[PDB]
């Protein structure tokens, strides 16, 4: 049978995003509309910088804008943590530590209101170099494809999430991302506590030619694998 939280993902869905940052005193904001298709894992948004220029690159701030609409193979349906969290929700708390500069904490509430999916996010950036490759934007407009490594944690009914993401610097060189976060339901109802298993993601990122305020525009799928004699 189709469990609640699966039932809210089955057709296409309006998104909301809404970040507040403060990167070494640089505040800023950015709003973020869109839709998922959970059943194609996919992703298309637009993020505006609403209060001008984004003081941080684009790219930084992908891994932080809804693993709810992540593809989960029908086999590995009950490791889909993420949706059997609604409608209710689930807060993510990451640190990303930007290697040889500062690090980013982030603690967003996905939830729904009404028909829209609302990622709602606080970001604190710290120990930046104000030189350095994200400060002083030396990171390219572009985006590599990576897995994200998810594990239960019982103790906190929730998950602990994994990976590392390599941002291409202007030079040819990369900078290393190291990404940890804990998810955790917002209710008290039960949820889906997966095997380890992961996600595999790819990303576009683009403009809108007609755009003329500091923005981005995402395309990401994203798809469950790892656990798996039929044929």
């Amino acid at each position: 049978m189709v469990s609640k939280g699966e039932e809210l993902f089955t057709g296409v869905v309006p998104i909301l995003v809404e970040l507040d940052g403060d990167v070494n005193g640089h505040k800023f904001s950015v709003s973020g509309e869109g839709e998922g298709d959970a059943t194609y894992g996919k992703l298309t948004l637009k993020f505006i910088c609403t209060t001008g220029k984004l003081p941080v690159p684009w790219p930084t701030l992908v891994t932080t804008f809804v693993q709810c609409f992540a593809r989960y193979p029908d086999h590995m349906r009950q490791h889909d943590f993420f949706k059997s969290a609604m409608p209710e929700g689930y807060v993510q708390e990451r640190t990303i530590f930007f290697k040889d500069d500062g690090n980013y904490k982030t603690r967003a509430e996905v939830k729904f209101e009404g028909d829209t999916l609302v990622n709602r996010i606080e970001l604190k950036g710290i120990d930046f170099k104000e030189d350095g490759n994200i400060l002083g934007h030396k990171l390219e407009y572009n985006y590599n494809s990576h897995n994200v490594y998810i594990m239960a944690d019982k103790q906190k009914n929730g998950i602990k999430v994994n990976f590392k993401i390599r941002h291409n610097i202007e030079d040819g060189s990369v900078q290393l991302a190291d990404h940890y976060a804990q998810n955790t339901p917002i209710g008290d109802g039960p949820v889906l506590l997966p095997d380890n298993h992961y996600l595999s993601y790819q990303s576009a990122l683009s403009k809108d030619p007609n755009e003329k305020r500091d923005h981005m525009v995402l395309l990401e799928f994203v798809t469950a694998a790892g656990i798996t004699e039929l044929y």
